[PDB]
């Protein structure tokens, strides 16, 4: 059998389905065996894969996150393109099967798509029903609402109100895009190279700083970066977290008390209503320099990757959105959204208006770096040591120089 190296970064719950779904691909034919490997999070996947093509180390596929898609659409010689891929082995490709938020996150500025979607996402609210019931609280929509029903949940004895995981894609990204304000110039990097960062204004920063004055109290507790609060949520302590709707699977199997999720929290002092949430999570990346066996095994896979039932099969069990429009359909007539009530918060919320460039996503170089930037300046806001008007000023700065940097290096 010809070996298909899958690196990627999905830990816990996901990562077992992972492994499942490569297993099953595998029993299903006897040409190709996919090994998926296990490299970390998103940072660490795609700077694993990165660093091993010089020593001709690296693999077939790899997961790339939403935050790295600019860098490797700049990558060309390091990448095999998936609508060439599939051609050359014999496969179908239909980019359009693909939900259209999908479709215009990722399509190249000629309407390809370089990568194969898998794993998309968009960040929910979290709640813990049981809690908020105890404390005659009710589900928030609004930011004073959150508030509010933070000072309830603590004062019915909850080590704390509301926390929230993967801050900067949640509390400056999405929170962007749910209030129609710009994250960078250029239409948040789609429309050109020279974008400079647009998120330090007072609509960001005045949220982050209320935010930051509910630590007093506990209303607000910061749990670190990525998904490290989970456990805040799922032990019981927060009755409130807002993260990826792809945290769906571990809450499911941890969470001892009833849970739910809605729609982000609408910011009434900044808008009357909201427009729509972007994309999180990744896409599958296929990498140049591999013979043609392996191109064949890689294709074959991203066949099955490209079924209804697969791709309804991923959305039911992770939270992570259904792909395309078909794995929606499959989920809705099987009665999943009837059984799971709120596992189609993320896909309505995805497309809730007609989107504008304040609220098609991001496309930035080197935005890893400036993630990193981000949740740095961002932690300095809740330890108190600088305002969130200081920090997201800085953020802009520091994530200016990396575009900078960027701009110079992609001629
Ligand atoms: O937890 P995920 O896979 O939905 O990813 C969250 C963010 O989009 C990562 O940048």
């Amino acid at each position: 059998e010809t070996e298909v190296q899958w690196w990627h970064a999905m830990g816990g719950a996901n990562g077992e389905r992972v492994n499942k779904i490569a297993e099953d691909f595998n029993a299903t034919q006897s040409e190709y065996k996919v090994v998926p490997v296990y490299k970390g999070n998103y940072t660490e996947t795609m700077t694993a894969a990165i660093a091993a093509f010089r020593a001709k180390e690296h693999p077939q596929i790899v997961q790339v996150f939403e935050v790295g898609t600019a860098t490797m659409m700049a990558a060309k010689g390091a990448i095999y393109p998936v609508e060439k891929l599939m051609n050359d082995a014999g496969e179908a490709f239909d980019g359009d099967a693909f939900l259209p938020a999908v479709v215009s996150y990722y399509e190249t500025p000629e309407g390809e798509l370089l990568s194969m979607p898998f794993n998309s996402s968009t960040p929910v609210m979290w709640y813990n029903k049981t809690a908020l019931d105890a404390a005659g609280a009710s589900v928030p929509t609004t930011w004073d609402e959150v508030k509010e029903t933070a000072q309830k949940l603590v004062d019915n004895g909850m080590d704390c109100g509301v926390s929230f995981g993967w801050q900067s894609w949640v509390m400056v990204e999405n929170f962007s895009a749910w209030h129609n304000i710009g994250m960078g110039t250029k239409e948040n990097g789609f429309a050109g190279f020279d974008t400079e960062f647009s998120f330090n204004n007072e609509a960001v920063a005045a949220r982050l700083d209320g935010i930051a004055a509910m630590s007093e109290g506990n209303l607000f507790k910061y749990g670190g970066r990525r998904g490290d609060s989970l456990p805040m949520f799922t032990n019981g302590e927060c009755g409130m977290w807002m993260n990826s709707s792809a945290y769906y699977g571990s809450i499911k199997s941890q969470a001892e008390f009833e849970f739910g999720q809605t729609m982000l929290p609408l910011d009434t002092s900044v808008a009357d209503a909201p427009q729509n949430s972007i994309i999180g999570g990744a896409t599958l990346w296929v990498l140049a320099g591999h013979d043609e066996e392996e191109y064949k095994g890689t294709a074959q896979f991203l066949t099955y990757l490209s079924s209804p039932e697969v791709q309804a099969w991923w959305h039911q069990e992770t939270g992570y959105v259904p792909i395309t429009t078909a794995a929606y359909e499959l989920s809705k007539e099987q009665g999943f959204y009837e059984s799971n009530p709120g596992t189609d918060t993320a896909i309505q919320q995805l497309s809730l208006n007609t989107p504008t460039p304040n609220s098609r996503g991001l496309r930035f170089g080197n935005f890893v770096q400036v993630r990193d930037v981000i949740n740095e300046e961002l932690e300095a806001v809740w330890a108190g040591d600088k305002s969130a008007t200081d920090a997201l000023n800085a953020a802009a700065e520091r994530g200016n120089t990396l575009l900078r940097k960027f701009e110079r290096s992609a001629k």
